[PDB]
């Protein structure tokens, strides 16, 4: 029962070990398993002039994470056939978050190719260059309003019962009780905030000289950058257009 | 009869990359297994000089997911013969941020390529260019409103009970209990928004030259695009358009 | 049913064996597995003149420590065939002091390089050194606090509840009762700082003659590196710039 | 980035007992292209491999920028940020 449980694994790390040699790069993989959580420690080896890229490693930490019942991408560890561990594996904590510098590399590479379609049309198909900055906001955010409507007001309270005892005498000596028991408005917004969200935009224009351009057909040039940004003195963004011979 | 459920699951592998095979651009495909939640790891090899649309990638991904018990979509890895892991939701470093951007692009493209559109009879078919830049929300926000109607007046009152005692002498030593308990109207209101609502618009529209374009002609060109973007100034929505000679 | 489980780990230990030989510098491995906490003891023979690198030996770790059920890193010993233990993580009297040192040593590398690369255009491709010492901050350290905002003031308290009983006679014996139950804000910060922050750099900086520079050129030159170290007066940093002929 | 290891390995090998983590490949713009991996805890470490893909950015944003302006190599640029990773966390109410 037990070599029933290992002459299967043993054909799965052959399996898994035949189709990572048909892809392309590699020459001939050798993987072993750990399944008793579980691990697995791809060999790779390269074709004699090749390295596999930084997309290219999660291909084969991919197609083992799967291919195998409850791992994890963070315990498969790749490795050369010159040392050279591919993978991060060994740091339990701060990995996954070069992923929080693609995407701020994105979010600011759309505005930056944005300004230049903009904008090159007025003045020349290379004669202006713009980078962007863009500080985001990654910090899981949650948040539970409740609010409720006021009513001090009789004419806009809600009883739900209500209880009114009014003595008299006449030495007036009056009295008057009184119970209230109200309904309330009630609203509960429940919002859970979006991670990667823009906190503040940074973005610097050049534009070459034609001999200078002129103030309004630098203003006009402002403000088209100021809507390719959505710039939004809320948020505090910031632009910087100058006109400067090049180079 | 645990090499009941593997000797099985050795055809199922080998029936499904049966078909990803006869698929068109795959000339052999190899896919794994890891029904314990389970996953698969598809591994085609694309034709000579071809290469899986965005869409070809969901072809796929559901014929793995749909052909196997209990794996869902988001499970499936798909990796070319040159690494290249096509699919994504296999990744858990961010994995949806990412999917923001090719989300608010889309919705930027339309009302970048209606608003070229409705001018391009006007000012001519490449006078024109206009980019877009949509503030999106995808905060998951919730809501449950409970209002009520005030009861306060008696002529609008609803009585389920009351109770009024009163008394007199004659010293006129009066009294005047009451009791009541009413019924009251209750709306409830839940709202769930929705995820990728536009909040503010900021689009910049360039126009060619003809010589410039008249002065009205202009604010007619600006209303066309006041209404292809869908403009609502309680959005603060922000429109520029510019005329500028091109090159 | 021990000769299953024994008859198997000689096969591991083989297996594991054929992969770090098939890794370059290694000749011939030999791996002996310890399983019950667990272990490995992997007895490379490296090909003659070749030494495995401080990165090549965490590839043969997490190449043995990732096939092997539940063997963390922290377990294999990796030796040559020269004795050199080349793993530490078995020599663990304190396993961390061994590691602040080398680290301490790149966060000095990181600033060193730096001051070199802003400064040599001005001075020269060698005409100026620089060296640096930091007292970084290896305390573990957490903290909780908890904050609650000053409600004395009526005008912002949250009263919950409340109960105001009065009195009066008329030789005025008046008097007044009076409860109360608020709700209070409480904002709770629970940090967990990090390892390795600096808490001081020492930065010296000596640049060759021209001839003495001048001192425009020297005021300069400090306010850069005051820039590459990151100077902050809150730290107390230190810096000294000399100029002096080299040698 | 296989062309660094390219030089790097082209050196390791021919000198006797030098690991490819002891290479430091520079170029004529600074640019340390080497940095390896320490050990200890493999996340110190990490800190720094972030810290300076951050500050790699800003610099060859400050560099791209400029150097339309100035010239292709007329500008040089350091950056120097003090990071953050203390794991807090917050409730207000």
């Amino acid at each position: 029962q037990f070599s029933e449980q290992v002459n299967y694994q043993r054909a799965l790390e052959g399996e898994l070990a035949r189709t990572i040699e048909t892809l392309g790069p590699v020459k001939s993989a050798r993987v072993h398993l750990a399944m008793p959580s579980p691990s697995a420690s791809v060999t790779v080896t390269l074709e004699p002039g090749r390295a596999l890229d930084e997309g290219q490693i999660s291909a084969v930490v991919h197609l083992v994470s799967s291919a195998v019942a409850g791992l994890p991408p963070g315990n498969v560890t790749l490795v050369d056939q010159s040392g050279h561990l591919l993978t991060q594996s060994n740091t339990s904590g701060r990995d996954l978050n070069d992923a929080q510098l693609k995407f701020a590399n994105d979010v600011e590479s759309r505005i930056q190719r944005r300004i230049e379609a903009i904008l090159s049309p007025i003045v020349g198909n290379g004669n202006v260059h713009a980078q962007v900055t863009a500080q985001l906001d990654f910090a899981n955010k949650e948040q539970t309003e409740e609010h409720y409507s006021p009513n001090g007001d009789a004419s806009k309270a809600t009883l739900r019962s209500r209880q009114l005892n009014i003595s008299e005498q006449v030495p007036r000596s009056t009295q008057r009780n009184e119970t209230s028991n109200y309904e309330v408005d009630r609203t509960i917004r429940h919002t859970k905030m979006n991670v990667g969200d823009i906190e503040r935009l940074s973005v610097a224009v050049v534009v070459n000289y034609k001999l200078p351009l002129t103030a309004d057909q630098m203003k006009q040039i402002e403000d088209l950058t100021r809507e390719a940004m959505g710039f939004s003195d809320k948020r505090g963004d910031t632009l910087n257009v100058v006109n400067s011979p090049f180079s």
